[PDB]
């Protein structure tokens, strides 16, 4: 899809830490789409999403590959780089079902 930066080369398969944005869980609010980090395995609703739970987990922590977890295509997305490449064969297994709101 794209040519990985050098950030992919430190990314791997995570497990999630929960079944969807875990931000949005708190207070049992639905979300839009999801992004999860190939580094922490933690979820957040996509900048889409007014939540906004991944950019500013992005800026919390530094994790800037995230992919789509609730539509698990296969993609990373590098916001340092703004590119969006594949992730085809390493995408995250799903540790539960996500409930699609949206
Ligand atoms: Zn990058
Ligand atoms: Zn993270």
């Amino acid at each position: 899809m794209t040519m990985g930066c050098r950030h992919v080369a430190g990314i791997r398969t995570v497990t999630p830490s929960a079944l969807g944005c875990e931000e949005c869980l708190k207070i049992g609010s639905p979300w839009v789409h999801l992004r999860i980090c190939r580094t922490c395995g933690h979820v957040g609703c996509c900048d889409d999403s007014p939540h906004k739970h991944a950019t500013r987990h992005f800026h919390a922590t530094g994790h800037p590959i995230i992919e789509g977890y609730d539509p698990p295509e296969g993609w990373g997305w590098c916001y340092v780089d703004e590119v969006m490449f594949d992730l085809s064969d390493r995408m995250t297994p799903h540790n539960g079902p996500i409930p699609r709101y949206v």
